[PDB]
């Protein structure tokens, strides 16, 4: 078959009614207010048995560690429960394999009790714990040693030097954060004491500001939208700081030279330096509170998960099955309304894993998501376009910024893979306005966001207009969910190191490290539902395949099926060995952005 | 038993452990809107039997 735009198809009324059919599988919801929710998984976004196995095996692992966790405290019930997971590891290998109730209801219930940090997670069908880790801290050592059958992550023995912590602004779950500054804002007046302590006499505040080697991280947005809330009458506490960054002259790798942790300068809020000690290394780590809830609500859920939700829900419902678009964007999309619907009833729901771990109140921290949902600009917003705009632009000034290499080769190849396939099946800028569904897709997606739409959206009347959608479309389904979702496993198990609140006041330090991390029945959750967000790799980009049994190619039109898509793989296996090169070179890795590595959809 | 402050107590872990388990006792409500309230009446905070036997005298009249 070869896809067709609606108003060239040969046969318009059958078109037209797999779309009225269509509508009909997928209807709107409100499973979350302004934005654009679907009822439930409509069964062909069911999770695919290939996918639950895969999760199926990494919620047996974390299972195990909670068991493993079990047995220390208390130092038969813990032996029983221990077989039971191994039988569902068994089961999952041998019995999927056949190619459904033990991977249909099993996985989907480990996931839903992990994510919804409910009571007992330790043994499915056979119906805080004193019997598990809980409570304050003896040492610090109890954190580690919570990843008994899980491995530790590496950021847990690197994360005090302050190497670590600028890497985490161009390597870590928010590489996009930072931004070339020319002068210093009126609330964040670093002195050049404070810059000659963290890169030495030999520069200077002023030199760094006239050759564009300053570069500014500001979480003032956490301030506007958050209400510090409490876990069991204990104080959560975040802040909405200010960091200085810059790299030695003549170019290199970031360094960290001034933090401070409020918006508004005060007696109690001040200016925390490289040489403080320990109240440096609290103000670095209420930096990374503040990081913690700003990615995985606005970076990871609020500008991946819920932008796209809405395209998917126009995808399905305005184009239909015989159009080329539908066909690029669809396998662009497995799973995307699945994982989503587990997110919003389970995981940022009143009682889940971020109510609890993360400082604000749960629906202060929705309006955080919303608030970045709402001032995003879906036609300014491409990765070139970001890069520019915040000045992080100059390969000479700023050197190690892993995600802006990386991520810059797997947008031009992304572009080159949609610039072909548009223009192959949209051979004149009249194909576009007279594409009928093209542009009804465009309209409620062109709507207010108040209304359901995407913000900064329209027009899509060009050709090169509809590339870039469907190319940043591409990209947050593929390699901005990688940069995103990953460094959970990798870089946020480990509650020292970044963690959603802080549990003591403020950087002004007033006791041992150990107070400010948090309670342990918590900090178990946080490595283990961290751990299973960041331990699927499932589908592959490039490789266009169906959600069901056979898994064979998805494309049929020849044209794409030996030709573009080919051409396309290629260019990413050459992207992959550019940056496998790279990354060997580099200290703080960056796997995340390697062609082989990346997913095709949001589907985890 | 003689009081002291939290600088000059030769028990601080002790004591400091105590706030904890009693921040946990005494946990904050929206009971009435805009004002600091209480979740419920805590147990060691439960009236007391002569308390309840002086109203009860003072309830009964009433009906």
């Amino acid at each position: 078959n070869i896809p067709t735009l609606p108003q060239n198809d040969p046969r318009p009324e059958q078109r037209a009614q797999q779309l009225d059919k269509a509508r009909e599988t997928y209807k709107y919801a409100d499973l979350l207010p302004p934005l654009a929710f679907c009822e439930g998984v409509p069964k062909p976004d069911t999770p695919s048995a290939a996918w639950l196995v895969t999760v199926g095996k990494v919620a047996a692992a974390v299972a195990l560690n909670a068991v493993a966790n079990r047995r220390a405290w208390k130092r038969f019930d813990v032996g029983g429960t221990s077989e039971e997971d191994q039988n569902e590891a068994g089961h999952n290998s041998f019995l999927a394999r056949l190619e459904e109730p033990s991977v249909l209801d099993e996985v989907n219930e480990r996931v839903a009790a992990i994510l919804g940090a409910k009571p007992n997670r330790h043994v499915p069908p056979a119906q805080v714990s004193k019997d598990g880790p809980n409570g304050r801290p003896q040492s610090m050592d109890d954190y580690a040693n919570l990843f008994r059958r899980i491995t530790l992550p590496p950021i847990a023995s690197t994360w005090k030097n302050d190497s670590a912590f600028a890497a985490y602004r161009v390597a870590g779950p928010n590489a996009s954060m930072i931004q070339r500054i020319t002068e210093l804002p009126d609330n964040f007046a670093v002195t050049d004491a404070h810059y000659k302590q963290a890169m030495g006499e030999g520069d200077s505040l002023d030199a760094a500001k006239a050759e564009g080697r300053l570069f500014l991280a500001d979480w003032k947005l956490i301030g506007e939208t958050l209400v510090n809330n409490t876990y069991k009458g204990a104080q959560k506490t975040v802040y909405a700081p200010l960091a200085l960054f810059a790299v030695p002259p003549g170019g290199g790798s970031l360094a960290p030279v001034a933090i401070q942790p409020g918006q508004t300068p005060s007696p109690t809020n001040k200016i925390y330096a490289t040489q403080d000690g320990n109240d440096w290394l609290a103000a670095k780590s209420a930096v990374q509170v503040a990081e913690g809830n700003y990615h995985e609500l606005v970076s990871h859920l609020g500008l991946t998960h819920l932008l796209l939700e809405p395209i998917v829900m126009a995808t399905y419902r305005q184009l239909a099955q015989h159009h080329p678009i539908y066909m690029l964007l669809i396998p662009h999309f497995e799973g995307t309304l699945s994982i989503n619907n587990s997110a919003a009833t389970n995981l940022i729901a009143p009682g889940g894993a971020v109510d609890l771990i993360f400082a604000g109140t749960i629906e202060s921290e929705h309006q955080l998501a919303l608030a970045a949902l709402k001032r995003h600009d879906f036609m300014r917003s491409g990765l070139p376009d970001t890069i520019e705009q915040r000045g992080v632009g100059d390969t000479s000034v700023l050197t190690d910024y892993p995600y802006r290499d990386d991520g810059l080769k797997i947008w031009a190849n992304i572009e080159r893979w949609v610039t072909a396939y548009v223009n192959n099946y949209y051979i004149s800028e009249a194909n576009v306005t007279q594409d009928t569904e093209l542009q009804a897709w465009a309209a409620v997606l062109s709507k207010p966001f108040a209304e359901g739409g995407v913000s900064g959206f329209g027009p899509i009347d060009t050709r090169a207009a509809l590339i870039f959608a469907c190319t940043k479309v591409i990209f947050t389904a593929s390699a901005e969910h990688s940069a995103v979702n990953f460094p959970q496993k990798d870089l946020m198990s480990y509650a020292p190191a970044i963690t959603g609140a802080g549990w003591t006041a403020a950087p002004p330090s007033q006791g041992p490290l150990k107070d400010f991390q948090p309670p342990l029945e918590l900090a178990e959750l946080q490595a283990e539902f961290l751990y299973l967000l960041g331990g699927v790799h499932h589908t592959k980009l490039g490789f266009y395949n169906s959600n069901s049994f056979p898994y064979r190619a998805w494309f049929k039109d020849p044209k794409i099926t030996a030709e573009l898509l080919p051409a396309f793989q290629r260019d990413l296996a050459a992207s992959e060995e550019l940056i496998v090169a790279a990354n060997a070179t580099r200290t703080f890795k960056y796997t995340y952005m390697i062609p082989s590595t990346i997913p095709m959809s949001i589907n985890i």
